[PDB]
């Protein structure tokens, strides 16, 4: 049951069900993540099978979920600490 497969997304995921975002924007972020995530599944599998050996695939994917949060501005607060 849970959303998707990989704890990345299930992690940032289950941060904006926390902040509760409307259907709408809560809609185009689960469906823009959800693109997000059969790339980034899709790069599990590519792992998995051994074809990313420099993880630079890992690095787009991984750079579009930082954009996809730079977009609804939902990276999260401190978490890094400022």
């Amino acid at each position: 049951g849970e959303e998707f497969r990989m704890e990345k997304l299930n992690q940032l995921w289950e941060k904006a069900q926390r902040l509760h975002l409307p259907p709408v924007r809560l809609a185009e972020l689960h469906a823009d993540l959800k693109i997000q995530e059969r790339d980034e599944l899709a790069w599990k599998k590519l792992k998995l099978d051994g074809l990313d050996e420099d993880g630079e695939k890992e690095a787009r994917l991984i750079r579009n979920l930082n954009v996809i949060l730079a977009k609804y501005g939902l990276d999260g607060k401190k978490d890094a600490r400022q």
